[PDB]
């Protein structure tokens, strides 16, 4: 027989961006202890982060607002291609080198985070501190640079849309590696210095790399729900059971959350039946999608966070990170008497990024009247905190045992 | 070396039945709310249920009583073949159509149940309500029709054994599809109508289908314990431990029960270490097998319900449903002025069912004296309720998220 | 890029032992009830246990003390080859038979344990009771026989090192099979006698077996941590999270302990997040390795006991047992009037054992300074009791449902 | 047990002028004239050149350790430098220390302010102190050091180290 009527819609979003990186110096910065954050030393790089894990990177505000009209939308794949151009920089015989880090965020023993620095006036290439800009605010400023303001905004003329002009956007969130600050540490100290992150990045002479793919990555999403599924017809209005238990075997079909403690004060634990809420139907909590976290604030893939009422397998996921930059060009001289450079040339990287996102949605017609209804096996759950604030996976924190953590969303 | 002595016994039970179906009209019936059961609309079909999931369908009271003498009996396979004959029915040029539903019980969005109707006196093919006969009572009446009464029964002459005569049995439990009754519903209503169940059944012209397999299904049981295993020699009489913990890995070897709520008032949960009791040995609770639930009241397969003390994998199971019937023949005429038929011809379906059940049992001789004893790794558990009432899987309830539910047995 | 610097070190330990077994008679002995231990009948064999599951069997005190200087040492494989020589024994035409039991400890329905007997003065081959020597003390005496005392020991001259001399060691821990003692049992009794353990052992005429491998076994360890890994740099000194939860899927990555009850008073249960402690790092509890349990008191493999903070799969493990011996030579005569022998000849088995153990360790250099540090994904946990006493798997207890149990270690 | 230690360094040399400097007599050292070169010494004969403090501290746990072999590969890049048509030349000395009649030593100079490429004297830095400063440049300080931020580890950053001990 013909069976169920389902309409499948595939959509593709392509963007082309041009980014300028700073080629900062590798300078150790002190960051003071603040609450749970310990005192630590921070070593800066010039390798700017490419926010390819977020939805604004691929699709504009118009495309996002239209996609919000297609329930059941899943991001199926993403792809990013990064090429490099001539590196803008007294001398004429400079040496310039291009640095690429792929998946350095996943490395368990390299504590790293993308940060924005403040720079010296005398040495514009030397970071002297940290700007208060968070990673979300960096992505938001980048989105406003990409797509402009609304026509009624009094600040409209300040940021012409790069999606219209094709102009370059200064890419100002660079990799930073952390180590202990044992100056005030009591008891036994860990004095291991820095990890040799040089051994985990690729470095080329970009003279021969011009207009060639320095980065080429493809990613298939395990579970990236962009719009919640159509709500099923609730069986509690039709059946007496609607609350029945059925025998699970030795298979797990309710996901669990694993909590680890690198302080080793507590052993790792795994807790099943975490607090979570439906994202469609009678008692839906669509706060995540109404606040539009997935567009700019949260990565596309949320594999371990969302759950369906089904026997499918769920597993933890993380997208690899991309950092592209240029090694700082030293200005070192004998009269400086230093073994390491204290002055640098104003180099600048020019990167061209082609990004493609493929998504797919379904319209199921389960009942004769009303509208689209899915099977109740397609009902989706999402982790929630005990304060009602949804939980999402984040990529802008240091990895915990090589894994990306899940935390409460912020926006009210 | 020769190892352990085990005797394997394979047995086969074959039955041939002849069934008459009614070919009822498709009439919407109202069923009032009663406790947990909401108000709902019921659409009837003429497709009678074939109880091939139950043990009486394959083996007679004598065979069942003898099988109860073979501990460790598992049903290994079942098979059903359904052929059709001439369809008995002023006019001479009628159109008759044969309807087959395979596995419509498993479909998540079709809320369906096999029900017995009461019919109009003027229109014998038009259901007008629901009989109080439950599915268990329907199967019990069918069993009494198949195998007769006991020779001392005062009602002996009323039901000649169809297993002896070869005569036809009126098969009177037909598929029914439920939808919301939002007439008294407060708040937002679901007005989706009925599912298009026409799109999920096969329909043929049975003129060319005569004496050909309209249905042919085979099923292999994952775990269908018909008689409990031989009790092992209890190691608490021989060893000091008898209560030792040993390290399970990341594998689950204790089954869990999953509870879902289509009302969405509660997220799905999975609970491990459900209340359960041994079915042989020192503290055995053989209430299930002493009350003989598996013969007539409970399906053959109980895959997720029973558990052994072993590392084997357990998974949830369900046998597909079979409904065979004939589309109602309308008696519609211009003077009726109706667009849909309100009068029908007394058609009748004639189906011949050949059913084969293969089972197997083992006699292990673990010790020299006494009798048969199995290895303690063959000890079996069964889910029980907190009131001592065993839990079994049932097929005569609407599916919950496409799964058959487990409930307490009824018989005291 | 070059990546992480890790040095891999493979080491091999070979020993050659010569063992003399007694060829005891098969005599039923009574063992009285004592606390949790019930009254039971014990049937003795002459098949001495080969302690190939323990580390002293393969590596000397010097090798053990040196290995303790290689963090991250895992035993990768073990291998044992057992050959037989002429069997020393009025008459000249004796019949001698060689008995081999492989994996009889794993058989669920044979309750067996290796025990030391006391023998009759008139019949040296007839056991008359049980010596108070436990299995640990047997292994300790065997180790002292193998490797001698310390040079300052006043008992130094009593035990010349067999590792130096090549001399034979009397191997005095023989297999014993237990059954019920229902003499004082109230209620229903289990009168099954003994299991036919004859059907589970190999027996040869060792006349043609001389200088040929009677046993040849290889074992690959799933998880046998001999020395704990290098502690990672703790991320709680560098990161704010250090306690973050991340979404496990439907996969289990925290191990669970399964408790069974052959008394059937309680159903089997599985408990996740058992009490356990880190064995390196900030809050390490290295009591197991400081007391040196793995050398002599505990088997090499502890697969289900130790756990890493990772997604790797853990599963329960057990090494097969080896018992080699000689059937007792009867001295039966007509004047005895007995149907079974009550006098025996002083036979003796001569076995030559070649044992090889391969292990491997890693030195990771994660940070620039300090020393070796591993990735925090290599951090190891071990089950602990609520009294702080570590939990290890033991092989010198009867199997519970065919599985080796885990218990608290003893040494303070 | 065989072990291997690999390092990758980037060095900047000064290209000093060939200037005769006077060094006064001091004790056993006679009065002598010193002619400078721009050829910086590569300290490939020392263990810090190949293995980090962590590797050294771990190796101290392996009695009987002998260094079996060493190998060094030196490549050159673009030479940074009014005019546009300069002539630049690369100088390599292999085993000039072994030559009996060439009295040579690797020294650190002090340079003129007006002519940064012209040595004007000798710095008090000895060869051991030069190697120690080079090691601190390569591997950083300890995390408790108050001077930690002054010298980022070149083994981590991959940055260039000014190589300032010339023939």
């Amino acid at each position: 027989p013909i069976g169920l009527h389902v309409e499948k819609f595939q959509q593709t979003y392509r963007k082309k961006w041009r980014f300028l990186t700073s080629a900062n110096a590798n300078v150790i910065l002190a960051e003071a202890a603040s609450g749970e954050r310990p005192a630590r030393w921070a070593l800066t790089t010039g390798m700017a982060s490419i926010p390819w894990e977020y939805l604004f990177f691929y699709m504009s505000p118009a495309e996002y607002n239209r996609m919000k009209n297609y329930p059941g939308t899943f991001a199926k794949s993403a792809s990013v291609r990064i090429r490099t151009w001539n590196t803008r920089v007294a001398t004429l015989n400079q040496n310039k080198f291009l640095q690429v880090a792929k998946g350095i965020r996943s490395i368990p023993f390299i504590c790293s985070t993308n940060r924005k620095y403040t720079y010296s006036d005398t040495e514009p290439m030397q970071p002297t501190g940290f700007a208060t800009l968070t990673s979300y605010e960096y992505r938001d400023g980048l989105k406003i640079a990409m797509y402009g303001y609304d026509n009624d905004s009094p600040d409209f003329a300040k940021k012409p849309p790069a999606d219209a002009t094709g102009a370059e956007i200064y890419l100002q969130d660079y990799l930073t590696i952390y180590t202990n600050d044992a100056r005030a540490t009591t008891g036994t100290k860990i004095l291991a210095g820095f990890p040799p992150y040089k051994n985990f990045i690729e470095e080329f002479d970009a003279s021969a790399c011009i207009n060639t793919d320095v980065v080429a990555m493809d990613y298939d999403f395990s579970y990236a729900p962009l719009v919640p599924q159509f709500a099923p017809v609730p069986n509690n209005l039709i059946t007496q059971n609607y609350n029945a238990s059925y025998p699970a075997g030795t298979k797990n079909e309710v996901t669990a959350a694993k909590t680890t403690d690198s302080s080793q004060a507590t052993p790792p634990t795994q807790v099943r039946n975490a607090p979570r809420k439906y994202i469609q139907g009678p008692n839906a909590d669509t706060t995540f999608f109404d606040e539009e976290q997935n567009y700019l604030r949260v990565p596309i893939e949320q594999g371990g966070i969302f759950e369906e009422v089904n026997v499918e397998t769920v597993h933890d996921t993380q997208m690899p990170s991309i950092n592209v930059g240029i090694r700082a060009v030293p200005k070192l001289t004998t009269i400086d008497e230093t073994t390491q450079a204290n002055s640098w040339l104003d180099a600048q990287g020019y990167f061209e990024v082609d990004c493609v996102l493929t998504t797919e949605s379904v319209d199921p017609y389960t009942y004769i009247k009303g509208g689209c209804y899915s099977a109740n096996t397609k009902s989706q759950l999402q982790y929630f905190a005990n304060d009602g604030r949804p939980i999402a996976k984040v990529y802008d924190n240091p990895n915990v045992y090589g894994r990306m953590q899940m935390i409460k969303t912020v926006k009210p």
